[PDB]
């Protein structure tokens, strides 16, 4: 852990060492220009601290040139030589130890990201990059996210996607699958969700995809970072060239752009791959990791380690990396893996630092509450989102009461039967806020209530509706599946879908697919085109909330006032939205959740001659007290017209 008279006496674990080597520079990394490169490291830890530089990607070095000790615990150096393709590492001694690592703020690295690469960053913007243009949005309940795979989208053999598994495959218009269906890109635009998230993009290990090895078969969600600061290898063409898949990104980010669909990036900061091998411990070994009291480290994650985001310096490398996704790579948003790992004032200093920037980018994250050396009170997780204005969290509430259990398997919920479960769904249309009586969540806003029954986690919905409904035929369990979804785009809050629920995505019941192989994972485009009428159903969905800004209410105060729950049997959930809540065009909404197969009647409250809007397949009988009567699993939405 070092010679500890190179830092003042003070070792890498006192909390004093924290205000010691606090760099205000936003400088760090290799700076390239053809006249010289400038390079800034910190290791405040470090006796010497050498640039190594390369001339190929697994070559020997050509120049091995020692840095000059520099403030706040940096080291500097000036080559004054055109550097432009080549290659580098640090060589630091720390202690009696020495250890070569890439730069942490390596923007460009050679295949599977053991070297930096030095090159021209503005050579990598496609043309006319400067003039991209977001899609607008007024507030996040006016999103509508789609969780997504790179390789996922595109590796099914019928795909029709000349690109399979790449960035550049969602960049492909007019593909066509089985029976000529759209596909791609064609099929994302045309189900009108607004965002985009994608699961890692980021430089993921070795360990997980070997960038070297892609001629043969390779899958995993790339949830173990490797390199924070740069795209993934395996989603480009050639992982060999360094520019290639910044390139290619950023082409993907602006088709999409110009498409109407903005772009979430999941981001891991909670943790690294391998917290032995990865460049914080090789740089300064103990600051970067969280630590517990036996100088072991602290596994909150259960992958072998925790970023200390709390310390100055990780709280520093953190915003700076999204800032930098942000300002070179034009990202809409962020979902925080494991955001509860992570602490409040971190979290809240990156929601600012966007709001400086483009307040409509989205900040959103799992608030699980979680153990970890962080203290509790410092988590930002739902328990603490009263200290987190604007950070959206998943709704686990929502998705358990809606769908059931994701723990216990075989566990009814309210589409499948269960008893009881009416309110869980009601204080998840509530968009999770403090609505009144025992109708509470964690939300003080519903823009920090992002709901769902399905993402690339868990068992899919239907597969949980396969494993806890012994009794249903599969035409019951699709109109369960389809409840489902219409609860999560008819309630307050964001609504969030999972790339291939709208063809009722299965995984063959595996729970936890992260390196099953592409049969397991990919979007299966020949069950999408059996599946064309559910699509469309997904489709009309997403058009009616689009339609009507009263299912997107922006406050919590607009929900009190204009949301209310009506009388209904078990086994449903009825409510209105009144008096042209949020600027809706019509006067009242009236929507009905109906979980039982039977029929059934209900008295409309007195707010005027209600009209179909949507669900009309179910309506038997509607009267103008006003009397509705319906049959079959569903939703219906009636209108007062203004
Ligand atoms: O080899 C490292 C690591 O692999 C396995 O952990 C993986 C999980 O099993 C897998 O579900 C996935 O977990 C991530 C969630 O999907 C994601 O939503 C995110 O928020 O965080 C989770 C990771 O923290 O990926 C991990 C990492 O690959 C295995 O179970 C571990 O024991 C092992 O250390
Ligand atoms: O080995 C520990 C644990 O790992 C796995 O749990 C993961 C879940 O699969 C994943 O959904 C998420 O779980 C969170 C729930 O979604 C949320 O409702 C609430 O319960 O917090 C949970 C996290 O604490 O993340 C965990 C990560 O461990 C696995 O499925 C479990 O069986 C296993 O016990
Ligand atoms: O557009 C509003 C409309 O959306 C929903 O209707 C969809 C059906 O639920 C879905 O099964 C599908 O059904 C149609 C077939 O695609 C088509 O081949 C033909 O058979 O007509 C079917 C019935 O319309 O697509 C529709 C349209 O998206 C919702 O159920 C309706 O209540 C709503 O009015
Ligand atoms: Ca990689
Ligand atoms: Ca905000
Ligand atoms: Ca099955």
């Amino acid at each position: 852990y070092g010679d500890v008279t190179v830092t003042g006496g003070i070792s890498v674990f006192d909390a004093k060492f924290d205000e010691l080597y606090v760099y205000d520079g936003d400088d760090l990394g290799a700076v390239y220009a053809p006249e010289e490169t400038r390079f800034r490291l910190w290791a405040p830890t470090a006796s010497e601290a050498f640039v190594v530089l390369y001339e190929t990607e697994d070559g020997m070095p050509v120049k091995e040139l020692p840095m000059k000790r520099d403030v706040q615990g940096t080291w500097t150096l000036t080559v004054a030589e055109d550097c432009g393709g080549l290659f580098y590492t640090y060589r630091v001694k720390v202690g009696e130890q020495w250890n070569e690592a890439v730069d942490p703020y390596a923007k460009a690295v050679g295949v599977n990201g053991t070297k930096t690469a030095i090159l021209d960053l503005r050579s990598t913007n496609p043309e006319g990059w400067e003039n991209d243009q977001k899609p607008p949005l007024a507030s996040p309940t006016d999103a509508v996210i789609y969780e997504l795979h790179v390789r996922d989208l595109s590796i099914h053999p019928q795909s029709g996607i000349r690109e399979k598994g790449k960035f550049l495959g969602l960049t492909e218009e007019g593909t066509r699958g089985p029976n000529g269906i759209p596909t791609g890109l064609d099929h994302i635009t045309g189900l009108g969700v607004t965002h985009v998230q994608l699961l890692p993009i980021y430089d993921y290990s070795q360990e997980s995809v070997d960038e070297s090895r892609l001629d043969e078969p390779h899958y995993n969600w790339g949830y173990d970072p490797q390199n924070y600061n740069v795209p993934e290898g395996s989603y480009s063409t050639d992982p060999h060239n360094p520019a290639a898949r910044i390139l290619e990104l950023k082409r993907l980010i602006q088709k999409l752009h110009a498409r109407g669909l903005r772009v979430i990036m999941d981001v891991v900061y909670n943790h690294v791959y391998d917290g032995y091998l990865i460049h914080f411990t090789k740089l300064v070994p103990g600051y970067y990791l969280r630590y517990k009291a036996d100088r072991t480290f602290s596994d909150g994650t259960f992958c072998g380690n925790e970023c200390a985001s709390e310390r100055p310096i990780m709280r520093k490398y953190i915003i700076e990396s999204i800032l930098h996704w942000v300002r070179e790579y034009h990202i809409d948003g962020f979902r925080f893996a494991l955001m509860g790992m992570i602490d409040i004032e971190t979290m809240n200093e990156i929601r600012r630092r966007l709001d400086e920037i483009d307040p409509t980018i989205l900040t959103i994250g799992e608030g699980w509450m979680m153990e970890t050396v962080l203290p509790k009170e410092l988590r930002a997780n739902q328990d603490n989102a009263e200290k987190l204005p604007g950070i959206g969290m998943f709704n686990d509430g929502m998705r358990d009461a809606v769908k059931g259990d994701i723990f216990i398997f075989d566990r009814k919920g309210f589409i499948s039967g269960g008893d009881g479960f009416e309110d869980g769904v009601k204080r998840g249309v509530a968009g999770g806020i403090n609505y009144g009586g025992q109708l509470r969540q964690f939300a003080v806003e519903p823009v920090q209530s992002v709901n769902y029954v399905e993402c690339h986690d868990n068992h899919t919905l239907w597969d949980k509706i396969e494993l806890s409904t012994p009794g249903a035929s599969d035409e019951e369990r699709r109109a369960m599946h389809r409840l489902a979804s219409a609860i999560v785009l008819t309630s307050q809050g964001i609504p969030f879908l999972h790339a291939g629920q709208e063809f009722m995505r299965t995984k063959g019941g595996v729970e936890n697919s992260y390196k099953s192989p592409i049969e397991v994972n990919w979007l299966d485009w020949e069950r999408c085109a059996a599946h064309q009428d559910d699509v469309s159903y997904m489709r009309s969905l997403i058009a009616l909330r689009k339609a009507h800004p009263a299912f997107r209410l922006k406050t919590a105060d607009e929900i009190r006032a204009h949301l209310r729950f009506e009388a209904a049997p078990p086994h449903t959930v009825a409510f209105t939205l009144r008096d042209h809540a949020g600027g809706d065009p019509d006067r009242h909404l009236y929507v009905l959740y109906n979980a039982n197969p039977g029929a059934l009647s209900l008295e409309l409250p007195a707010l005027g001659p209600w009209e179909v809007r949507f669900g009309g397949e179910h309506v038997l009988a509607l009267e103008a007290g006003a009397r509705l009567e319906v049959r079959g699993v569903g939703v219906v939405v009636l209108a007062v017209p203004r």
